[PDB]
């Protein structure tokens, strides 16, 4: 591995990797959050 | 698991993942080659 290394902190989490998509006009994002992760960030429930 | 129906061939390895930007007005791709992919997709050398 490089001795150098950037400090790499993570992505906001319910917006993600940034795309680089070439021609875009404006800049845009996704995620996935798995069945794991899905009930850590949904934080309140309505009804069960 | 689920039924085992689910599966579908991979993707053609320098085309890569169709996205799905929604508003996009045009489908579009984007593909990763780790080192180990490059040796094994780019089988010419020129010059070494």
């Amino acid at each position: 591995e490089p001795q150098v290394s950037v400090v790499a902190a993570p992505p906001h989490p319910l917006l993600g990797t940034a795309l680089d998509l070439v021609d875009a006009t404006g800049q845009s994002f996704t995620q996935q959050l798995t069945p794991g992760q899905v009930a850590g960030v949904f934080g309140q429930q309505l009804y069960g």
